[PDB]
């Protein structure tokens, strides 16, 4: 239907907690709850907030941040406080990082595709994310439930047709999603080795460069991953196809519901040979798979 009204004086604003694509997001409280709000940096970016609100009023899905309300006091949005921060932090952030498992890796990606597919299926016209990357993916329920935010995006995750200002579509989000699958399995910043300014990744990716292949990555996941990387957007699978495939694969990745609670001391062997090592472990997957099939 449509969104709630929340005057700014009812909100109890606390510290900043991750600047978005254009605005700025902060921790806050509202009516005996924990809440996160975003406000305009300058008045010049008022236009986007009006476009954002009409979209977010329509969206309602478990893998998308639940908007509570808004106002035009200092004009702001009011969301659910994701206790676990962004996925980017979990993967690459502060000194003590959480241990996670292959089950978590796939669960997150599955949940992300469920959200993106909800947006792709939207009527009367589809919503393309464009800016799809871990800093925009948030985690709740002890790191178990993943949620998307910020619609309407560094080069590392951008599909190559977006660089060249060409007639892109929903398939660019699929490319991004492919990169994230590599990122969570390996726990590596994609194209970190290239470095330099953004245009050097864009050149590299535009010429064919993709992240390295992962050692002992099951073929089913490898082919899905590499198909999402297709230079040709039409050769990439729909997000609805990815949701189906991932769902099926989750049978061989039990224990996704276990909260993150174990510390992790990680060297992460930098020596990029031909391939790289996964951070997660696929032994349990091969085991369970072998039980269903032959090998
Ligand atoms: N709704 C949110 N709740 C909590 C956090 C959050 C992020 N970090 N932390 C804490 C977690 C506990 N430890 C300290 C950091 C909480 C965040 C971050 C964002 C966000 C980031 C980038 C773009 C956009 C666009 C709309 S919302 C949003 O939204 C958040």
């Amino acid at each position: 239907g449509s969104l709630h009204m929340i005057d700014y004086k009812e909100i109890e604003v606390e510290e900043v907690v991750g600047r978005g694509a254009f605005g700025v997001v902060c921790k806050a409280k509202w009516r005996a709850k924990d809440v996160a709000i975003k406000q305009i940096e300058s008045e010049s970016e008022r236009k986007a907030f009006i476009v954002e609100l009409r979209q977010l009023s329509r969206v309602n899905h478990p893998n998308i941040v639940k908007l509570y309300g808004a106002c035009l006091n200092p004009v702001c949005l009011v969301m659910e406080y994701a206790e676990g921060g962004s996925l980017y932090n979990v993967l690459h952030g502060a000194e003590p990082l959480p241990y996670y498992t292959a089950a978590h890796a796939m669960s997150w990606c599955l949940q992300c595709s469920q959200g993106v597919a909800y947006l792709h299926s939207m009527q009367p016209k589809a919503l393309i994310h464009r800016d799809l990357k871990p800093p925009n993916l948030l985690l709740v329920a002890g790191g178990t439930v993943l949620k998307i935010c910020d619609f309407g995006g560094s080069a590392a995750w951008m599909a190559p047709e977006v660089f060249e200002g060409s007639n892109y579509s929903e398939k660019c989000d699929v490319f991004s999603w492919g990169i994230i699958l590599w990122e969570v399995i390996t726990r590596r910043k994609p194209f970190d080795e290239i470095g330099g300014p953004a245009f050097r990744i864009m050149w590299a990716v535009h010429n064919g460069t993709r992240p390295p292949l992962i050692k002992n990555l099951p073929k089913p996941i490898e082919s899905l991953m590499t198909r999402c990387w297709s230079k040709d957007p039409s050769q990439r699978p729909s997000m609805e196809e990815i949701v189906k495939i991932m769902t099926h694969l989750m049978r061989y990745f039990p224990g996704a519901d276990e909260p993150l609670q174990y510390p992790c001391q990680h060297s992460l062997p930098p020596g990029e040979d031909g391939r790289v090592e996964p951070y997660v472990d696929f032994a349990e997957f091969y085991r369970l798979w072998s039980v269903d099939h032959g090998e």
